[PDB]
């Protein structure tokens, strides 16, 4: 069997566990051998994973960057070693990449901000819990959100990163609440941070602030069905994983593939 390596940014996130479950499932069918390596949100650990793979007979590198501007060195490592690189979910700012499979995050952010102005109203006071700073996913969701901010004339009380983490989202929202109790709505750039934020509000006795997440994870949906989470922007993690192995297969077969592969978004609300 040929070996395909998946270098995922972290396994401490349901989304990436689904992205990896999809890859595994597709590789299994196509007959490939998939090696999964956790970078644990550490650019240095990521870089160390790519060097380790190059001497292992890794045919294709499927990589989800910890930092879109720092992964440049690890991608050029694979280039020198003549191992094709396909970035999943987050793009690389440098290095030679064969194909990029991701969602339209600039869109998903705007959809988020439009739904907020629909339920909370124009001129709503909002707090944005951003994701890992130099990742393209966070950078894009912020751009799209700013489109809703400008269009719906939102008053952004605060905007701060909680690194796509639940606990960190719980603590970031806790301190922001202390200084901004008049917050009407929260846009959390992923479901983990949204669930964290929902717990902070609970702790503060504010079961009235409108929270919108992103990803549509199993937990992210549960909360929607319990009326706890107003809405989340569902992504298809399992399909960004499958599309990675499939595109990896076609490249190993000499077939020419597209430099970009989009995956649909879908607003999720209770019903
Ligand atoms: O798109 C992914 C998901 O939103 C995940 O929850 C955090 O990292 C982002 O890049």
């Amino acid at each position: 069997k040929d070996t395909i390596a998946l270098v995922v940014s972290t396994l401490n996130n349901p989304f990436f566990v689904s992205l990896k479950d999809g890859a595994q499932k597709e590789a299994d069918k196509l007959g490939y051998n998939l090696v999964v390596l956790d970078s644990q949100n550490n650019p240095a650990k990521e870089l160390a994973n790519v060097q380790d793979l190059t001497v292992r007979g890794t045919k294709i590198l499927l990589i989800n960057p910890t930092d879109s501007d720092a992964v440049g060195n690890a991608v050029k490592m694979a280039n020198q070693a003549n191992i094709p690189v396909i970035t999943l979910d987050r793009q690389a700012t440098k290095g030679e990449v064969v194909s990029h499979i991701a969602s339209d995050n600039v869109l998903g952010g705007k959809i988020a901000g439009d739904y907020i102005a629909k339920k909370a109203g124009e001129g709503a006071k909002v707090i944005e819990l951003q994701g890992i700073a130099r990742t393209s996913a966070a950078r894009e969701r912020g751009e799209g959100f700013q489109q809703a901010v400008a269009a719906h004339k939102f008053n952004v009380l605060a905007s701060q990163p909680a690194d796509f983490d639940r606990i960190k989202g719980l603590n970031v929202m806790q301190n922001l609440l202390t200084a901004h109790p008049d917050v009407q709505a929260v846009f959390a750039q992923n479901d983990e941070m949204a669930l964290g934020a929902l717990r902070a509000l609970q702790t503060a006795g504010k079961s009235d602030v409108m929270v919108v997440g992103f990803d549509g994870t199993p937990d992210g949906e549960k909360a929607v069905n319990d009326g706890k989470l107003a809405a989340t922007i569902a992504q298809l993690p399992d399909q960004i994983g499958a599309k990675g192995v499939e595109t990896a297969d076609k490249v190993l077969k000499g077939e020419k593939v597209q430099a970009k592969y989009p995956v649909d978004l879908k607003l999720v609300v209770k019903q």
